[PDB]
């Protein structure tokens, strides 16, 4: 049916993104491997619906990930897994199993990200 695998990353952490991005990148793999172990081999075996997007807001993510988990979907907010005290401090990485690209589209916004950098304007 409509199966979709996507890891969303909440980038733009007013706090130093240097080391925090480093620990999360490592945790992103442990988090990814945690679900990707046998779950990806199940449906992701095709490897044609694997994509990564950004998160709109921590509150919206914690709320929809729970909604996705509600149907028995493997979802969880991935953060410094080595630690387990204050979730804040790091960015908000999340791993979502075979979601329905149909709902992830509106919820995670699969529309091309707009360039927040200086794009162009005849300048």
């Amino acid at each position: 049916m409509t199966l979709k695998q996507v890891i969303v990353v909440r980038d733009d952490l007013k706090l130093s993104r240097g080391k925090l991005a480093v620990q999360v990148a490592h945790a992103a793999i442990i988090g990814y491997l945690k679900s990707d172990s046998s779950l990806r081999r199940k449906w992701l075996d095709e490897g044609q619906k694997k994509v990564v997007l950004k998160v709109k807001s921590l509150e919206e993510l914690l709320g929809i990930k729970h909604k996705a988990e509600s149907l028995g979907l493997v979802t969880g907010l991935v953060q410094d897994a080595g630690l387990t005290e204050v979730p804040p401090g790091t960015i908000t990485a999340v791993v979502i199993g075979p979601d329905e690209e149909r709902k992830i589209d509106k919820v995670t916004g699969n529309l091309p990200l707009l360039k927040l950098e200086h794009h162009h304007h005849h300048h």
